[PDB]
């Protein structure tokens, strides 16, 4: 499965999460505009004020 990620200047890149990981966890911080995007193995949605993480079980779910 591929996930997509942020770069330094990009935020459309797919990468390609190892049988390690199948999930696609997206963090985003209305604070530091700063967003977790990756595979990951569990969920960690956080949907509070100012940040919001999804997790994802499909592909390219987190863009």
């Amino acid at each position: 499965m591929e996930c997509y990620r942020c770069g330094v200047s990009g935020c459309h890149l797919k990468i390609t999460c190892s049988a390690e990981e199948t999930f696609c966890y997206k963090w985003l911080n209305k604070i530091s505009n700063e967003r977790w995007l990756g595979c990951a193995k569990t969920c960690t949605e956080i949907d509070t004020w100012n940040v919001y993480n999804k997790c994802c079980t499909t592909n390219l779910c987190n863009t």
